């Protein structure tokens, strides 16, 4: 029945809502204008980098990398909260659990990185900040190409045009893998990823009737986010190497393994 699809879509939409305090709506609403919200202070440079604390609540490239990876872990967090609320997910072995977290955490992170940020910079600091794209390039190797991946990525994907309602099934696909490496029981994720699927497709064709084969378009993104993730990976062993008094955080070094 597409009933129980719609059913599963509206309870997915309203999980992620509950668990992500900044939805694409209201960043596109901040990034564009619009008086439901409001304006963010823009860093372009250090001086207004500096200036950024004076409205919004060590050198600067390292500790910008380091508040993105205090972010990253904050995300995480909101994550997993979100990936119990898919319907089975909990149910299975919790070695599988954390399985799936481990590898689908980064893809999701990026997906949702592309909802606050246009060709020119991101939103940060929950919408109250926006981060030139320019001033990041700008940071001394090897940080100025740590975030040109994600905006090249972000540019193409925003133009699927995708809302929150499409994206909160999209991110549970991507959770719900099944080919992940060193899953115990296969198969139970595949029936629960068999079920998102209807429902993103149904999702849709409903949400976007005159965009053809957005359901594949978008199935396709997923190969630019794994090749994301494992960029970024390969970086941020250069930069272990050569900043060895830079700190990771222990859930973000234990998902890099
Ligand atoms: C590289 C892409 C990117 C993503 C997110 C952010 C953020 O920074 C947004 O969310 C924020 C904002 C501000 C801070 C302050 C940090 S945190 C700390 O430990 N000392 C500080 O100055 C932390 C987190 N930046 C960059
Ligand atoms: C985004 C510019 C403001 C820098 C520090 C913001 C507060 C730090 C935090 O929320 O962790």
């Amino acid at each position: 029945e597409s009933a129980d699809l719609r059913a599963l879509a509206k309870h997915l939409y309203d999980s992620y809502i509950k668990s992500f305090p900044l939805t694409k709506a209201k960043a596109r609403a901040i990034l564009t204008g619009k008086t439901t919200d409001k304006s963010p202070f823009v860093i372009y440079d250090m001086n207004s980098l500096m200036m950024g604390e004076d409205k919004i609540k060590k050198e600067v490239a390292i500790r910008i990398f380091q508040g993105c990876q205090f972010r990253s872990v904050e995300a995480v967090q909101e994550i997993t909260e979100y990936a119990k609320s898919i319907p089975g997910f909990v149910n299975l072995d919790l070695n599988d659990q954390v399985t799936l977290l481990k590898y689908g955490v980064h893809e999701i992170i990026y997906t949702m990185l592309a909802s606050l940020m246009n060709k020119d910079g991101v939103l940060i600091s929950e919408g109250q900040g926006f981060m030139t794209r320019e001033f990041l390039k700008s940071l001394r190797k090897p940080f100025g190409d740590f975030m040109e991946p994600k905006f090249e990525f972000a540019v193409k994907f925003n133009a699927l045009e995708l809302d929150d309602s499409d994206l909160a099934i999209f991110i549970a696909v991507i959770i719900l893998s099944g080919d992940r490496p060193g899953l115990l029981n296969v198969k139970p994720i595949e029936d629960i990823q068999d079920n998102l699927l209807q429902a993103l497709e149904l999702q849709l064709k409903l949400n976007h009737p005159e965009s053809s084969q957005l359901f594949a378009k978008l199935l396709q993104k997923m190969t630019d986010l794994r090749q994301i993730v494992t960029e970024h990976v390969q970086l941020l062993q250069v930069i272990k190497k050569t900043e060895t008094d830079m700190s990771l955080h222990p859930l973000l070094q234990e998902i890099y393994k």
